[PDB]
């Protein structure tokens, strides 16, 4: 055995979701500041398919959009678009009694699509490449053995804290079981697993010594190491839920049905024999959750068994498999935590966190976005550009979250799996407008855009004049909207523009420019951004570009043949040769004036300031003389660098 | 010296934007028919990587999404989107008059876009790469030395009527690029960069030497080697045209200036110093075509004039990527193939100014027309008299083209009109006008094709299909797949890969009357004798000849997929067959009847070419008049599929 001893900054532990997230993210503050060692690690190889997902929701398609990802996801992945509900009739023949949208319309520029996890998976695994310049990189197998906190160093920013040992594994170990089946199969990764069996199939055998033992002291630990999470177990964070006994298989095909909607999102309750769940999928193939009846024997869950339920479902419409690609078996169960965090030093997220059913394709989603939320943070923090006491914000914005989650999920996961009442009468059985009015009220929560999170130091309700931007609640994501970039007239998603790299921004709604009064206000508010002492000029480094840290963005309400960018402050709000921070909320040569500020709930004439934190949540809302309440946001958060940019001293480039 | 011998189908000269699309279109055939064989060779040791083309007109984007190009070239382009106007005041100083639009409302759901010829480029080529399984490779650099051609034998199928004689060059001898390839910074390398790398590269062909001489006696031949064209002037056709006196520069740079309209498509005409277009580009870039006043022109010369005309707003280049120099002139040829064996396309058969950036899009277009007909020339799917379809449709293009350019070039060159009796001068009002009639035709989107072997006007009832005029191109209308109810572009459905379509409107499919006469039409399908049974080959798919798409007018929820015949309108186990113009969950009803101009109740027939070009309408009783068109162009397989014998798959 080779006993090793190394340093890092953070450790992932899991390359699934939520470790590759995290790493996408961290991989920002890497390339910013080089000597950051991020590692990111995972047990398993990947000569077995090491998933099992495929549903990407709105929220996250803005957040993959801001990282850049978003595009090559949608060039194959497929939107489902309906939703169709089919239940029983007189007969107990099943037929299509209603049909609702997949994403509720309006809701986001995104609509949810799906596609199969590993190809979700290279998209960002090759823009960790790109962003990290190749240094971030997935180690395997590997697997930690011991964890050590020492609690009396939390605060000290130079320690760490946290002592990983590490054992490199062999192919052997790392590869999962396949339970005879000769079609590749997720039963290994589902929770028909118990997390003794999890422990017990990657150890290291009786009699055979382990290749290398490395001792990692670690700034920051981040468990993404799933359902069983050891990082969980090992800080003794318990999880609340039981599993119940409905069972339910899942199989990646291509069908050969006479189903009429088939290709549609459905959910189908049968008479008497289960539900299934269709998710048709790209090229040609459909995802379908099948129920069966009824600890279950692995090796003799086979595909024929979920087709044979299948059928009986789908009756009197056919079901056959021209190919079948993959399968898998799960039970129906919640389970959450209520501690993301030991010491603000090591951090649970994703699976490790919340458990649930895929009833509404939730996990991958929720997973990623608590790394989207977390890496920010610890990013800043690690780069001396935030105080660590944000990183308290990770649990208070994330655990509620997850409750939630797991709420919703009891409820809906038992409504798809319970018996379809036969009449007013039926107390026993789901009530099919029941399950219907759930499917539609979940499928705003579903969508990740409806999350509110409650005031914290990151978050400012108190100081904030909600009632200047109506619809952008502090707390809430800041939703897209279309505007004209004055530049050159482009009509664009707002949202577009708020690239995901750890700045916060401060949104300038100028309101009506031409106006002398309001001018005189954009005047007086661009004087304040110039001051030595403004947030700009003091969390800015010296030499630094005065957009780089805190990135300034005017949306006015004026056509842009009535107004000129070079008639806005330059270069407080019209940066020198730089045409990506002046937009125009009205009518342009293809598209109708979008009543952007009105969606946004801003008044046209006298506007209003609103801050986004680099994770795209808005967190203050104010006016344009609330200097002080930006000032104070600021202050909370941010760490002045050792030099700063002090008082802008560039004269107006649009003269010169 | 070392002598060689071969024999291809297809031999391509010159891989610029129109050679390329040559190679991809015939790439689809290759994939079908392997034992063909399509070579394309340049005389440049490398692609392009830096200048030169970078306009995308509508048209042209339509027909790249058809090829599966579009998107990957949308995530990088620039929507110059407006054209500001710039002219002198009573003064003499420059200022706004007036914005159009650089794309005209509605005229496509592609708007024209801007990107260099290098990612171009590399994007054609790898796609080639992809459809062809590599068995498609540019060659280079390689360069013609002699071409031969046997009139006695253009109509012999089996025969290789013209021999090329082809020299293999050394690496010095080819004239490289003065902005060529730069390697990218850091460690990371992307596909896309990591191609571009090996790309820039000298590398023959394998076991090739420099200086070999190869005879390579071919089928056909297509010249698309550029303005100067060595086919064309071997094959004799002469560059009909002038050369005004006017000379232009080009600069693709990041500028540094404060004209307020800098990263706006503009139009300047200084009082007394030139013009100067402004084309706004990705990634910070501009380019300037910059109107030169009178041995060698630099960039250094090209910044002064424009420092001039921009005068009073400042212009300073920050980086340089690529520079060139041009005079204004307008040529084209009479002929655009010798015995329908060597054919010319692209610069090499028109050229002209780049005042609406039409070389790149028109050249593309040339082969795109020609290639489907070749492609299914080659591969025994196609009558041969199909091939003088592309002078008859390219040619006359070609005149309009230049015809527009001698207008629009002379009107931004010359000196904007100082007062209403300043007629030496040119009127500002004059060149609005014609800047936006020219974005009209400039859009590529207005060709209407005369009637010819495979365009039926004569046959067609067209006040059945208003708004699809045959000889025009079949224009995208949004509509809702009917199997999940996905709003989408049509046109995304028209792939183009050698297929015709049948379009069928079958109209208010949940009446009966009108479901009748869907009923007969798919029985005529079905019959013996139909297109589809006589044009498919036994054991193929019957949409793989003749693609025989439905767009109803009903709403999904009023109609299933299977109330329509089967298989002959709703295939087994397939779903991109079915479409409806009606209300979905994000969209309003489309109007999409409306806009192609069809009879919500009654519907039409439309066929249209691989090209997406509209060839006839007609109704759903015209069967006699489908089989007559297609007749006339397609070529019975030697065992074909004969009557639809399966059972209705949606009956259990
Ligand atoms: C059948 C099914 C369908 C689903 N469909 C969807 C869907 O469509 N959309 C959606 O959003 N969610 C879906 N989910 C949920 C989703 O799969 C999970 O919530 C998500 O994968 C959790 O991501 P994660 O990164 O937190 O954990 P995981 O995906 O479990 O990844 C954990 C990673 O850590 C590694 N690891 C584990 N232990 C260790 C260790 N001790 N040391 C080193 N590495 C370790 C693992 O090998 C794995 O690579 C579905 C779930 C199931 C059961
Ligand atoms: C130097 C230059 C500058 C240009 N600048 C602009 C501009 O500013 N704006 C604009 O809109 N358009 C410009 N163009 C025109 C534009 O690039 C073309 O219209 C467009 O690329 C379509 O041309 P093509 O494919 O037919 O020919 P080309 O693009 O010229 O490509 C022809 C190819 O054939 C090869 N070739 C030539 N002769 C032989 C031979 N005898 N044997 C083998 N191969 C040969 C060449 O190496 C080249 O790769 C420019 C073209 C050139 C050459
Ligand atoms: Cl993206
Ligand atoms: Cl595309």
């Amino acid at each position: 055995t080779k006993y090793s001893e190394s340093y890092c900054d953070v450790l992932i532990v899991g390359a699934g979701p939520a470790g590759l997230m995290a790493a996408r993210v961290l991989s920002e503050y890497v390339r910013q500041k080089p000597d950051l060692k991020v590692r990111i690690i995972d047990k398993r190889s990947t000569k077995v398919y090491n998933g099992q997902a495929d549903g990407l929701q709105c929220r996250t398609l803005e957040s993959l959009k801001n990282l850049g990802l978003a595009d090559k996801i949608l060039s194959e992945a497929n939107d489902m678009s309906t939703i169709a509900l089919y239940n029983p009739d007189e007969n107990g023949h099943i037929r299509r009694t209603d049909r609702i949208p997949d994403t509720l319309p309006g809701i986001s520029r995104y609509h949810q699509v799906v596609l199969h996890q590993g190809r979700i998976e290279r998209r960002i695994l090759d823009s960790i490449a790109e962003i990290s310049d190749t240094r971030i990189k997935v180690e395997r197998p590997l697997i930690p053995e011991k964890m050590e906190i020492d609690s009396s160093k939390a605060e000290d920013p130079e320690a760490y804290p946290v002592t990983m040992t590490l054992r490199y594994m062999s192919e052997d170990e790392s590869t999962p079981l396949q339970f005879g089946h000769k079609t590749e199969n997720g039963l290994f990764r589902s929770n028909l697993q118990t997390q003794e069996e999890e422990d017990a199939n990657y150890r290291l055998p009786e009699g055979k010594e382990a290749g290398e033992i490395e001792t990692v002291h670690c700034k920051y630990v981040i468990g993404c190491d799933g359902g069983h999470s050891w990082v969980r177990r090992t800080l003794g964070f318990e999880m609340i839920g039981e599993q119940t006994d409905y069972i339910w298989g899942v199989l990646d095909a291509v069908p050969a049905s006479n189903f009429p909607d088939i290709r549609s999102r459905c959910a189908i309750h049968s008479a008497e024999s289960g539900s299934i769940m269709i998710i048709p999928r790209e090229n040609n193939l459909v995802r379908f959750y099948v129920q069966l009846q009824a600890r279950v024997d692995r090796t003799k869950f086979t595909p024929e068994v979920v087709i044979a339920n299948a059928k009986k479902i789908f009756h009197p419409y056919t079901f056959d498999v021209q190919q079948l690609d993959w399968f898998t078996a799960y039970h129906i169960g919640q389970r959450v935590t209520e501690k993301f965090s030991k010491d603000e030093r090591v951090f649970i997220a994703g699976d490790a966190c919340h458990t649930h059913s895929p009833k509404a394709g939730q996990g991958m989603n929720t997973s990623m976005m608590d790394t989207y939320n977390l890496g920010w943070k610890l990013g800043l923090v690690l780069t001396g550009r935030a105080k660590r006491d944000i990183l308290k914000t990770y649990e208070e914005e994330r655990q509620p979250f997850a409750q939630a989650l797991i709420d919703f999920d009891h409820q809906f996961s038992r409504l798809f799996s319970g018996r379809p009442a036969k009449d007013v009468a039926d107390e026993m059985g789901v009530s099919m407008d029941v399950f219907k009015e759930a499917f539609v009220k979940g499928n705003e929560f579903a969508s990740g855009t409806a999350i509110n999170y409650d005031e914290n130091l990151v978050t400012d309700k108190k100081s904030s004049k909600q009632e200047l931007a109506k619809n952008c609640v502090v707390g809430t994501r800041f939703k897209s909207q279309p505007v004209v970039r004055h530049s050159e007239g482009l009509w664009m998603h707002f949202g577009d523009r708020l690239v995901t790299d750890g700045r916060f921004r401060i949104i300038v709604f100028a309101g009506k420019a031409t106006d002398a009064t309001q001018m005189s206000r954009i005047k007086k508010f661009a004087a304040y951004l110039d001051s030595e002492n403004s947030v700009i000029s003091r969390y800015t480094p010296k030499g630094a570009d005065r957009n780089s840290r805190i990135d300034v963005i005017t949306i006015h309400s004026c056509h842009r043949d009535d107004i000129e960018m070079h008639d806005f402050p330059a270069p407080a709000l019209h940066p020198k040769w730089q045409y990506d921070f002046i937009y125009a909320d009205c009518d342009s040569w293809h598209h109708p004036h979008p009543k952007s500020y009105q969606a946004w709930g801003v008044d046209e004439t006298k506007g209003a300031v609103v801050v986004v934190r680099p994770d795209g949540y808005t967190s203050l809302v104010t006016d344009l003389e609330g200097t002080a309440e930006i000032d104070r946001y600021f202050s909370g958060i941010l760490v002045e660098p050792k030099e700063k940019s002090g008082a802008q001293t560039e004269a107006d480039w649009t003269k010169s």
